[PDB]
């Protein structure tokens, strides 16, 4: 990568249904130089895909949970416990953290019921589970993933 | 919207490069029907937007964090650390929850000192800032805030 | 229901005891329709009883205490745990909650002995209970739960 | 009071919707010394009134919280903050703690947001508050405050 | 017992080796008199004994520890560990509280070796405990249980 | 002091009201020289006092409770606020422990009520608290401080 | 030891690669008398050794760790724990605490991949272990345990 | 740097007392290529120096303490107090953390009101900090600070 990739990768980021066209006119290069580099950077991994941005509000997830889980302690129990997290439907992320050495879990639903059923009543029932606490989102401030390039 | 705007965006959240075509098939409707559809959700505003899916590693974002941070109490004192909160770069999600009844704040950096430097260093210093706690990442087993139809 | 049936509600869950007539003459309406409105809401749901409103201190109930409880994760430890919450004398309430992810126990006694002998002691055998945390309530600043039409 | 008081109580306590006739029969006594002993305990404060029992569900109460309040110590802050939290609308119950030495506060609402504008805005505004700490219940196991003769 | 008793007590309670002659004449009594109320407070139990109060510095005991205890909880686990805790040689006080839920033990040692030997290492041994947090006292500010009118 | 000046200790702290006969008999020793040693023992401070043992329970002091106290940081603050816990009445113990890095106050009331107006009330009035933590003691398993020998 | 020896420790600490002649001119003392003091204090244990003082950076050491470890209790899993944590690579510290009850670990490592699976990997699989709690040192302001002379 | 630089300093940093003829013997090179590298490393800056290894026994060091220290929020009160906690007597070592987001801090005196005079009172006198808490550590497991190459 270079400079130059940044910038489409800068673009691409916020709005990837531009013309080669219109970033190729605002990136200052040919248009069939800028259709390569994007074919090389998906190539290689750095874009892995295109996806439609959906507003959540618009499918009634209201109920925006956090979730901490304390994993008991033993062979590959962290392990486990993780992969177990991120196939629970309604989970979008799931990481492993330093300080409360434990998980952090993103997930999302319409109402508390469907909370308690899909999630809560789920990871209380897991084996490597030790304890959970879950932060209700009561105010998305901001939430823009796709930025990685400031 | 109505079962048919589902299928069509459960594909959108995952690719959004698929052509008409191969999703009118997929569907089973007319391809002009299909992109009048589509065309709908955007002016509705269930679908935002499109965006390139960037891996984060590619860029070197390798110092991700997760970080509480309890506000002063006082006039619109909350209000405010998260708009100041939301604008720091590197920053990509702000949240306020209920439980420790503050603000969780996702941010990703190339390094500590990048960290330190753009995050740590500035938010010690906003005033409506009480205490602050950070969680190292040291992995993510997942991460598709992407996906809302499950 | 419809805003006559909140009036209606508004005045019955501060005094049940008034008159049809003081009720009809206070909303405006015919006694015979507010009798009416009155029995559906009953049959409806609405409105479950009629209880007596008893000073707690007139029965010497002066060692008042809210207690979180934390389950043993496991096999429907949770739902089991509450019902056994539920049903120990002078536990009038009980709450399972999001944060602190436990329950949250509200019970009355007339001495800490008894508080000991017929609460604390029967909990401690409970085998879901992993932890529990007694706060004595030394003042009630305010207990109206019967109002719930503010 | 006497035993005989105590029937009448635990009868009352369940349902005051009663005839004397029926109570009379059931405790065994004339219906007008029944009658005398309840205007008694009326007149003396054991009885203070008589409520109708409303379900929070029919009224669409379905965020319910309780959320501890620490109050900054100065001269009078906790008297002050306590009957400050008592008149918040939707607020029920106010207790002072020990223990966590502060404030558990029980509240009833429609939803999140008029959870936010009504409740959590205007307390962390309010100058003696230090900490506010809301717990979610998603369960309401049992809620019976009615019962204080077991 | 009476307010004359109360004056007796306060005295003795401070300093338990003065003469009934300095007692009597301090309360205005007859010397006999005096004499069998002291004789009464004892057969009653009031006063339990008379002790030598010593000086902890002068034994070398400068190895001051508060430590709570957690209980596993679990059939009369609660009662078992208090017991066991009373028995470990150093530890004068044993308190079980609410708020923690847990015990509360007061010991002295000479030093850290000997604290180790014969409290800590032996607590941690004990089934029943789940965990213990211990205090250093670095200041005592003041140690007058003997006390008890003021 | 010496091995003999050990067993007279050992048995004053328990029993102060034994006479130079039954203790010289028991140590083996000359009265003269036992009377001889315990003047000096008074006179170097190793004994500092003999005191009455006054049961709580006669005089109703049910109250018991350990409180932790943090004390706001800055100039003489910690000394300062030791001795003012020190002077309120009831207060009979206060420590400064690390840890916690706070002060530990061990005080006994007749009542909630007195607890509240004597110690609670006018602990939050002070200016150098941060905070207090109140635990109410529901058991004593063990109370002899006097028991310096063990 | 006497104040001569303070004074060449206080030098050695420091610096051990200075010349007899030189430290003998600077404490003023024979030369054959400084090599002998030098020789006892190491016959005595005073001195165990000199090392050869490096900078972690230049071994790219940059994820610094301080681990706070909670042992389960029960017979000797303690002392196993300490030896056991003790003998991981890139840990060079190890203390038991009073406070938390538990056991304090400082590590040095290139990478947290490394860390991870050296260390936290690691950890996570003992047996008498029950927590861990790890603080990333994002800075270390001052790190001079050879100093042990002010 | 190289491999053999490596072995050097393996070497180094275990005894840094060997003779070139020893080191050069066990690595196998010409001595006055060892003393190159040697003498290169130290202008380097990967060997810092060479310090007497000092058993704090001997000065009897025997109050080890370990110190969180949280700083109150403002402009450079995290660099102002981390410099101040550095150039206190007795302090060896000062992090700044991620997870509690503060300071830890290691100290050594040979008693306690050694650890009080100069320790504790000074650091609760410093105005940028908000909170301490001390760990005792009444083990030493390990402290071997000098091996950076495992
Ligand atoms: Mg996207
Ligand atoms: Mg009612
Ligand atoms: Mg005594
Ligand atoms: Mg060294």
């Amino acid at each position: 990568m270079d400079e130059i990739d940044l910038r489409i990768l800068k673009i691409l980021q916020y709005n990837a249904k531009y013309s080669l066209d219109e970033i190729a006119r605002e990136i200052r290069i040919p248009k069939s130089t800028l259709s390569y580099r994007i074919k090389k950077l998906e190539k290689d991994g750095v874009i892995k895909g295109y996806y439609a941005y959906i507003n959540p509000a618009s499918l009634n997830l209201d109920y925006i949970v956090i979730t901490s889980v304390k994993a008991k302690y033993g062979k590959n129990a962290h392990v486990e416990l993780g992969n177990k997290l991120a196939q629970i439907p309604g989970v979008w992320g799931v990481y492993f953290v330093l300080g409360d050495n434990d998980f952090i879990v993103m997930a999302r639903y319409k109402t508390r019921e469907e909370f308690m059923e899909k999630f809560l009543e789920r990871v209380m029932s897991i084996p490597e589970v030790e304890r959970t606490s879950t932060q209700v989102v009561v105010k998305i401030i901001k939430e823009s993933p796709n930025i990685v390039i400031f």
